[PDB]
């Protein structure tokens, strides 16, 4: 097995030296510049609080394997996991609220949990003053992780196992040749290795600096304080840190608590943002280091945590009895999105980073790392933790920074899953931007790019909409960043001609002699075609897993134009053409670029889609002049256009590709023939409820490589037949009608409780899946909502879906639920 | 027909990132390639009451004057003491990449090339005969990447042709793709002696002459988006090229302009940059010079490395 | 429907001689009288990161936010120690003249 060097000897570098060495890679060095017997960064300092439940399936597992696996990490017969349960409380409605949503997403990743009542939270936390809380979510398998010891006994056993532990040893610089990692630079000289794991906690951008690596963490404190030992806790509690209370979360003051023996042990999110510069921390000599000198605690600063010990106080008027006896600043990472950093990095082969982790979530990080690294995938899906996940704007230290500290402002916040951010906004716009201001378009952002949900012009057309197209009101909840206009677009799609923006979608260019081939092997088409052919198709990984589906439009012999999925897309391309190039002939080398900044689409999409084009165009549009999922080069309002035929909303129409600077030119041509015909602009909402109507897939939600393309629905893009592409051997065999689990279309029978995603589905009162995609169909005036289900469950079925505590009635029913002979769309 | 005459109709085919921020700034625009150029700003008439009377041109004649402002006269005053914005997204860009890129463009140019990354160079392209094709710059972006400024689709089909010729006949290590880039890109050029004092307000990267030299080029970051400054100026002043990907060019203008506010910033067109760049002696392709023209008849001599081996 | 609930329909019947330098500011209008009112405008969303952390308000409940915004709070914040320009075009103005008007 390969030479490995890990970088930080944290509760998650420890993790995965242990996690590869089950695998039987064992030729392991592990790095630290601190003491092998407490290393000194964020994992000697962390109070260990263990909360499984998440929004996030994938972060859920990672903490249910977590808890397992401290369990089981045990000497003299103490584990490294106190189960003591864990319990969040709610003294405002809101969290009420929010709570019956965690619940459902426990039920939804198979975590045992209760909804109490305020006497029941009495009943397991006496220490509460009752008159403020309204209920709490009670989960018994949360606890404490003991992780400072957890790190002691993995390096034990790993060390065992013939993994080699440097401490005190500091790494200057990563040594590199030929695009991959040849070894670490220490003061002392170079230690070789064929792969390089940066575990390196809130150190991992400077870690990511010797490679000219961005990795978007940003330092930040984070106030950890200790009382006095509490009067009422007197004798209850095995000194000096025992606990039997369940850990605590009071998130409506920003605060979280747990027992340390009679003392308290109070977290606060609850002051500013504290950036830390990590190059003046000073190099702390591995003998200085001791519990309340290293370089992950800084100076307590008192003054931040005093309305926190006041909001302590009310919660738990015991502690009243109490006084602050030490604080620190304490310092760990967070990223502007809230998720981990993991995976192979853009700029070297074999350099992988593992950052930005929780306590929490340690262990299931480390399973996947080494996973991906012993067999090339994660049996869980990475795609919220894959460090290429970022667009380029959103690699910035500044943007780093501002969206981190917002993270770290909102950690403990109830948020709508559409919230956006105030700032920062407008990085990314496309060419048509005046235009869709002009029209009052509601923005939200993804990416960095502004994308419009819908457009406040369009309002003046529910006066005339069909009553038949009208949505009844929705509740609160599901009404936030939601609006009555997106059914008007629905509608105008539907039965007159719409133009939606597109140029968000994005967009890679692979040209060279080697193109077809390195697209041949990647995809599960057959590309080999003449010019001219649009292909939707799959990325399978070795599995058979579906890293990503897209479609190849092949512009000329050597030029192929790619709508991907994000940059986590671009990525996989960039390595494997480079890796093509590298190993092959004159005639198998092969470029990518990303051109969706350089370039705009309007799709344009709607029954009258031909009579406007025609107005504009003298190329031929009919059905013999551009035939169903074809593509060609055509002049619109005179400008140079690529023309495309296929519609994610399932009408009649093109997406018009064009360079940025013509955008505005288009759309303008467009919009004028479109006066006669009632031409609008539609916006993402009507997009996502008409894309649902049909049924069609989206990457991430509706399925990731924990599935397989029979399983998802999808077996018709996957050319069987083919020589040769990543996944064959794994799909032999496999069939929609014999998987396990299938991908079904459920619609609500009431017409009216639409639900959102992740809420838990039930079928004969057991939890069988979960929602991927939802909307309202304003087509079929109903909610809409994909869960995979066991294949024994029918089309014709019922199930139950869990919203906010309620369980709402839904049936299987046969997709596309729209114009399943696709008369609309051929011909 | 006056020389700038424009025509009425097709307009509008070709705009920058920064169209509308132009239109709200009272833009006079003319058109050159398909693209709309601001010749001038009707929102810096406002200055004229405040410029020194030093500054003010004469009346010019009714032909001189057609297609002409006073405005122009501002905008070069602005540009020579204070800061400016100018639009050089219309100017040629050129991409040349792949491993046999340094070698198309050290025999098709007349500069040594194979210099570290992030060098700008002002060079000739000739024909055998020594007759001036074009005048270009580089940038040596990366090892195998360069960045032109060229002079038009002339340019560009000649590159095309060459770049092909080499990849046909030559080696794994000699293919090279030449990418029109222009309309998928922007540029501002940021000139005048508080350009520095404005930038260092949106950008943690160092502006000075120790952090970016001139003629040099290197990556920052300016109001959140990532850029390619070069330090040059066909005005003659201080400041960068700023050259970013289309869909970041509206916030890059709107950093650089709020950032500028308190210096003055303006907007400002063609008619000022042509006059100062004549004042700075800069030759323009296809009037300047031309094939009938050697380097050494055109006082273009010191972009000639004569000692190259070929 | 919330108290503070537009209508969609009809909008724009009057507007202040400022409604352009509105739009540009990103002003969230609501009417009354048939004048259309900023509530606030999304261009101050960009003062919220500098706003001292004392003139932030908590969350607001899902009603109570309807037709708010943490955008208000650097509004008041900046009238409060800058200044601000309030349109003020909607208020009833009524001239009362002649040699009786005193009486
Ligand atoms: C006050 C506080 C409270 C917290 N509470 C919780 C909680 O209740 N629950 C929870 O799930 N998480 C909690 N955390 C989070 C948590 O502790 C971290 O997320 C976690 O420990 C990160 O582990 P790590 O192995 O990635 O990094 P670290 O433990 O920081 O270890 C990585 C390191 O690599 C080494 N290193 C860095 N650079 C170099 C170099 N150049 N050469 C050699 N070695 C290097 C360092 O010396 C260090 O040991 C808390 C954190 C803080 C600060
Ligand atoms: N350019 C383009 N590329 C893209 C998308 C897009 O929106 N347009 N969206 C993403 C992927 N999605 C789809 C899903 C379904 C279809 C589609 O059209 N499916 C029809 C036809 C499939 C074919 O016969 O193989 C079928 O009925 O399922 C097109 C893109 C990313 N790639
Ligand atoms: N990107 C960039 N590329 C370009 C132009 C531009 O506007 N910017 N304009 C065109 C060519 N022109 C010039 C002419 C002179 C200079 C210049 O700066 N000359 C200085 C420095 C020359 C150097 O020392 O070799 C000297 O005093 O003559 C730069 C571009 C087309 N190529
Ligand atoms: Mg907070």
């Amino acid at each position: 097995t390969p030479r490995i060097v890990i970088i930080g000897a944290g509760i998650v570098g420890t993790n995965l030296a242990d996690e590869l060495v089950t695998r039987g890679w064992n030729n392991i060095t592990v790095l630290d510049q601190g003491p092998l017997n407490m290393p000194g960064g964020s994992t000697s300092h962390a109070p260990g609080l263990v909360f499984q439940t998440n929004p996030s399936k994938t972060m859920a597992s990672f903490a249910k394997y977590t808890v397992e696996k401290l369990l089981s990490l045990t000497e003299d017969g103490v584990s490294c996991f106190n189960q003591v349960g864990g319990l969040e409380v709610a003294t405002t409605e809101t969290r009420l609220a929010d709570l019956k949503r965690k619940l459902g997403y426990a039920a939804a990743w198979g975590i045992e949990g209760r909804l109490l009542s305020p006497a029941e939270c009495q009943e397991l936390y006496p220490l509460l003053d009752g008159e403020n809380i309204l209920g709490g979510l009670h989960v018994p398998s949360d606890g404490l992780a003991s992780a400072a010891r957890a790190v002691q006994l993995l390096i034990k056993r790993t060390e065992s196992a013939g993994v080699t532990y440097r401490g005190s040893t500091t790494v200057t610089g990563i040594e590199q040749s030929g695009g991959r990692v040849t070894g670490v630079q220490t003061a002392d000289g170079v230690i070789p290795a064929d792969i390089v794991v940066s575990c390196a906690g809130f150190w991992g951008a400077k870690i990511g600096a010797m490679i000219g690596m961005a990795v978007p963490l940003l330092p930040l404190a984070h106030q950890y304080v200790k009382t006095t030992p509490v009067p009422a806790q007197q004798g209850r509690n095995d000194q000096p840190n025992g606990a039997r209370l369940p850990i605590l979360r009071h998130q409506d003051q920003d605060l979280y608590y747990r027992e340390h023996g009679d003392r308290y042990g109070i977290g606060s999110y609850a002051h500013r943002p504290m950036p830390v510069d990590v190059d003046t921390l000073g190099a702390y000599a591995p003998e200085t280091v001791s519990e309340h000198h290293m370089p992950s605690r800084l100076d307590f600063t008192l003054e931040d945590f005093l309305p926190a010990w006041e909001a302590t106080k009310q919660l738990l008027p015991a502690l009243a009895d109490s006084e602050i006896e030490d604080g620190f600043n304490g310092i760990f990472s967070f990223t502007p999105d809230g998720g981990p950093l993991l995976g192979e990095s853009k700029e070297l082969d074999g350099f992988y980073v593992a950052e930005a982790v929780w306590v929490t979530h340690s262990a299931g990080v480390a399973k996947a790392m080494a996973e991906l690294l012993t067999t090339g995938r994660s049996e869980t899906d990475l795609g919220e933790c894959d460090i290429t996940r970022f667009e380029d704007v959103q690699l910035t230290p500044e943007y780093v920074s501002e969206t981190s500290q917002q993270n770290f402002v909102e950690i403990y916040d109830v948020l709508h899953p559409l919230q956006p951010r105030l700032s920062p906004r407008n990085l990314r716009v496309s060419p048509f931007h005046a235009r869709h201001k002009e029209l009052g378009a509601f923005f939200l952002e993804a990416g960095g790019w502004e994308r419009p949900y819908w457009f406040e012009a369009n309002a003046a057309l529910l006066k005339e909409m069909p009553a038949e197209w009208l949505p009844p009101a929705r509740d609160a909840w599901s009404g936030m960043f939601s609006s009555p206009i997106a059914a008007a677009e629905a509608w105008k799609t539907r039965t007159a001609v719409a133009m939606y923006d597109m140029t968000p979608l994005k967009r890679l260019e692979v040209s060279g002699p080697g193109a077809l081939k390195l697209l041949q092997e990647l995809t599960t088409a057959d590309l080999a075609k003449k010019p001219g052919a649009v292909t939707y198709t799959l990325l399978l990984d070795h599995a058979g897993g579906v890293r990503s589906a897209i479609t190849v439009a092949r512009l000329s012999e050597d030029t192929f134009q790619l709508g991907a999925n994000g940059n986590i897309d671009t990525a996989y391309f960039e390595r494997a053409a480079r890796h093509q190039t590298q190993s092959g002939s004159a005639t198998d080398w092969v470029q990518v670029r990303d051109t969706t900044g350089g370039t705009c689409c309007i799709g344009l999409w709607g029954p009258l889609a031909r009579d406007l084009v025609s107005k504009v165009s003298d190329d031929d549009f009919t059905n013999d002049g551009l035939k169903y999922f074809r593509a060609k080069n055509v002049v619109i309002g005179g400008i140079p256009v690529t023309a495309m035929r296929l519609s994610y909303v399932g009408e009649l129409g093109w997406e018009l590709y064009t360079s940025a600077d013509n955008g505005q030119r288009l759309w303008d041509a467009l919009w004028q023939a479109g006066q006669p015909f009632g031409v609008i602009a539609a916006g993402r909402a009507a997009f996502s409820s008409l894309r649902l109507e049909k049924g069609y897939r989206s990457w991430g939600t509706d399925m990731t490589t924990e599935h397989d393309p029979f399983e998802a629905g999808l077996g018709f893009a996957v050319k069987m037949a083919k020589e040769s592409f990543i996944g064959k051997g794994a799909l032999e065999g496999r069939t929609e009608e014999a998987s396990a689990r299938r991908l079904r279309c459920l619609t609500i029978d009431d017409g009216r409780s639409i639900v959102l995603g992740k809420e838990p589905v039930f079928y004969k009162e057991q939890a069988v899946g979960y929602v991927t995609s939802a909307a309202y169909g304003y087509t079929v005036a109903k909610p809409i909502a994909y869960s995979y289900l066991p294949g024994t469950v029918s089309v014709g079925d019922s199930v139950d879906i869990e919203y906010f505590g309620r369980r709402i009635t839904a049936t299987v029913t046969e997709d596309p639920l729209y114009d399943p002979k696709m008369t609309r769309l051929r011909g």
